[PDB]
């Protein structure tokens, strides 16, 4: 069946030239609205969430590790390390990593928390022993935001994201105080209020992870707290088939307003 939702955010992918693809899910009642929920799209750095989360949950065995200090040398430095680059020749702890890779979407940071779990499969082994089955980080910062259509590498399905936001953030993937801490994490993210946050009334409370690369990727991945309903789950990701095309946040508000107008 297609729904008016996803008659709706059909509209909007065919004004929009691209491929978008929606997973919401609504805690209230547990029920799901996906739009190409079961297709891959390139994560980018909404990647970053499982790598922290992953991070926090190693720290559920090691009280310090979060207080742990990582040396950030200049080779270290890639293309985005807006932290990372006032700490070169000094050190960052796990958990000043994990909140700029979220914050910030630093890039270097995010390597030292993939370089903590052994690589890119030591990302993709937390996913699967959280229940995700489809997520997979194959490459290191900046190479994996190359979002080259049809390459599986650093891909997942807006229905696997959604599930594993949901998990991490509202269910018990990880020990109560780092599901805290990750959502607070989330809560201050200083990236996200062109992207889902600006199809939703202001009311709303958004934690979100954004992500963008090649082919006009734009993704955000959010948890929701509607004003006086249970929270929900949202995953918008958007890509586009010419190499240069520009980001579309607007693409990824509309369909955020398009969910929460027909809850
Ligand atoms: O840093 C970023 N992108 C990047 C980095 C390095 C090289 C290249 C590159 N290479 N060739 N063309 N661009 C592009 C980046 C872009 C954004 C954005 C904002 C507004 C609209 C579109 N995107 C937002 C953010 C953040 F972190 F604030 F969420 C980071
Ligand atoms: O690293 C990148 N982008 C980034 C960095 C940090 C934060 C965020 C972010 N966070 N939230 N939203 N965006 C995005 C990156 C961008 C590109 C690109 C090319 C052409 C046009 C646009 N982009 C290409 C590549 C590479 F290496 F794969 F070719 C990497």
């Amino acid at each position: 069946q297609t729904s008016a939702v996803q008659q709706k955010l059909a509209a909007l992918e065919k004004s929009s030239g691209g491929r978008l693809g929606v997973a919401l899910i609504d805690t209230a009642d547990n029920t799901q609205v996906l739009y190409r929920g079961d297709e891959r799209f390139p994560m980018c750095s909404t990647s970053k969430v499982m790598a922290a989360a992953a991070v926090l949950k190693q720290s559920e065995t090691q009280k310090q590790l979060l207080n742990q200090p990582v040396e950030i040398k200049p080779a270290d430095l890639v293309n985005y390390n807006p932290i990372a680059e006032k700490h070169v020749n000094g050190t960052m702890t796990l958990a000043e990593l994990s909140a700029a890779a979220l914050q910030y979407s630093d890039n270097t940071a995010m390597n030292k928390l993939i370089a903590q779990l052994g690589g890119p499969g030591g990302v993709t082994a937390f996913a699967r022993a959280i229940g995700d089955e489809t997520f997979r980080l194959d490459r290191t910062e900046p190479t994996l935001n190359t979002a080259i259509p049809g390459d599986p590498r650093d891909t997942t399905t807006p229905r696997a994201m959604a599930q594993t936001l949901r998990q991490l953030t509202l269910g018990h993937a990880l020990g109560e105080t780092q599901r805290a801490q990750l959502v607070t994490w989330l809560k201050g993210n200083t990236t996200g209020a062109a992207s889902i946050r600006a199809g939703l009334p202001t009311s709303w409370t958004v934690g979100d992870k954004t992500g963008s690369g090649d082919y006009g990727t734009t993704n955000d991945i959010a948890v929701i707290w509607p004003q006086g309903r249970a929270p929900l789950v949202l995953v918008t990701y958007f890509t586009q088939p010419q190499q240069n095309a520009e980001s579309r946040r607007d693409v990824l508000a509309s369909a955020a307003r398009i969910i929460a107008e027909g809850l």
